[PDB]
């Protein structure tokens, strides 16, 4: 429950690591965006210049901080430090959980019905285990996340299609291959998963009038014919160091708005993503004033689909995806030292359009898998700009990406 005090709710796991109430859903939020922009990073690193980039970092470390409640030792401290819970100041490693539900209860749970932003979390389990009561007593008290009996064992392929297609459901049509196929097994053991979506209406409205067609040229030497839309009116703005512009475009309510930040022609967005933190973030968002500006934006759709762990081996995640040193014996009954993670997968969709914006995403963590190889089927193109889609009150990046393709 969200209306509840911190000693109230009896969340005490197995293991646990060193190292009024409002601030430390703050400090959370602070932590989060750290983890966004390092994964981020790495991310881009991953990718071409030209390549599209989308995800939900917030999905990401709701389905790791899931996973997070059955860990030990050196598989609980990485996730803490990798995910920057390890900066929240509080003592013991079950503390990070409390606050991650009440950041949870503030952004899913709103009287503002501007916006529609929701979240369902959800643990598919093999059918013949057990699993420790207190773990999944947890893991549905804190993040709501149900334990669903899966037959991973004898009918594998149709539970990772139950999967995506529960993912499906809950992402309304967006979401639809979250765990690519052949990843789960018959020693797959659980499956964690995160789900996150959202629709806005502008707070002001692109007229459909406006939009014109024009055609758009990629490095590689070709073109598309792009849907530009146009509007005139009053938007938060500047234009900050070296001719880099940062609009925001807010959403009926104001709560949540979205962000896009492009840089000066001449220049790549390298530099700024090379650059890119928090604290940077927060300097041009405080620095914005309200400004008569036209803007130009396209009509279009991007989906972004990857596994997660290549880049979180990068950042420190070694252990939990390790077979022999991964740590997680509070997931079933015995304390099966077996489990660790074989690959992680997320999956995200964005689509901007004259009346507003449709954003979903979904993160699996699969434990006992198979660990497949990077699929990759995507084309580059030129001149990107990143967006970012945030909840203004409760500091937390939601969605987060890099269009580089409007056709
Ligand atoms: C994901 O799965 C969800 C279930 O877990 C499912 O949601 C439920 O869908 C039904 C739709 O049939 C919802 O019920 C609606 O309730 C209102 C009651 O006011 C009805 O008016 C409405 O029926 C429509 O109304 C007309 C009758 O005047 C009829 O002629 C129309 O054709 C139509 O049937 C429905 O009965 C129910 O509230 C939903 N929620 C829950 C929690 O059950 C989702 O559809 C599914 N989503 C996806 C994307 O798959
Ligand atoms: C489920 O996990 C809990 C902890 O995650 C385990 O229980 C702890 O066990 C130690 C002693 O063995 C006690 O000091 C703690 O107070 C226990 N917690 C509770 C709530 O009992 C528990 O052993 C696990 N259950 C199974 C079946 O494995
Ligand atoms: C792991 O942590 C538990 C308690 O936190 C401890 O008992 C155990 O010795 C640690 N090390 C190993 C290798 O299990």
């Amino acid at each position: 429950i969200c209306t509840a005090k911190p000693r109230d709710i009896p969340m005490n796991p197995m293991c646990i690591y060193r190292s009024a109430t409002n601030r430390r859903v703050w400090e959370l939020s602070k932590a989060n965006s750290r983890f966004a922009t390092t994964f981020y990073q790495h991310l881009a690193d991953s990718k071409n210049d030209n390549d599209n980039i989308f995800l939900s970092p917030l999905s990401i470390s709701t389905a790791f901080a899931m996973t997070k409640l059955g860990a030990c030792n050196d598989t609980l401290q990485q996730l803490m430090e990798v995910f920057k819970f390890d900066t929240i100041s509080e003592k013991t490693s079950d503390q990070i959980h409390f606050f991650f539900a009440k950041l949870n209860c503030r952004l899913y749970r709103k009287a503002n019905k501007s916006s529609k932003l929701v979240s369902a979390n959800r643990l598919f389990g093999d059918k013949s285990l057990t699993f420790n009561e207190t773990y999944q007593d947890i893991s549905e008290l804190v993040y709501g996340a149900k334990l669903q009996p899966l037959d991973f064992k004898e009918n594998a392929e149709q539970s990772r299609a139950a999967i995506n297609k529960w993912v499906s459901n809950k992402t309304e049509g967006r979401i639809t291959d979250v765990i690519p196929s052949e990843a789960i097994n018959e020693l797959t053991v659980l499956v964690l998963v995160n789900t996150i979506y959202f629709k806005g209406l502008w707070k002001s409205k692109f007229s459909p009038e406006n939009t014109r067609k024009e055609l758009f040229y990629k490095a590689d030497g070709e073109s598309c014919s792009a849907s530009m839309m146009y509007q005139e009116g009053k938007f938060r703005y500047r234009r900050v160091a070296e001719g880099t512009q940062v609009l925001e475009l807010p959403f009926k309510g104001d709560d949540i708005t979205m962000v896009l930040i492009l840089p000066k022609p001449e220049k790549s967005l390298a530099k700024v993503e090379k650059e890119l933190t928090p604290e940077v973030l927060q300097e041009w968002l405080d620095e914005l004033e309200e400004m008569m500006l036209v803007v130009h934006m396209p009509r279009f759709r991007i989906e972004d689909g990857f596994s997660l762990k290549e880049q979180l081996q990068d950042m420190g995640l070694v252990d939990l995806f390790s077979p022999e040193k991964s740590k997680l014996p509070g997931i079933v009954a015995e304390g099966r030292d077996d489990l660790y993670v074989s690959d992680a997968f997320h999956k995200a969709f964005l689509e901007v359009n004259e009346e507003g914006s449709e954003a979903a995403a979904s993160t699996a963590v699969v434990i006992a898998g198979r660990s497949l190889n990077p699929n990759r089927v995507t084309f580059k193109a030129n001149r990107p700009f990143l967006v970012f889609i945030r909840e203004v009150p409760l500091n937390t990046i939601i969605f987060m990406g890099r269009v580089a393709n409007p056709c």
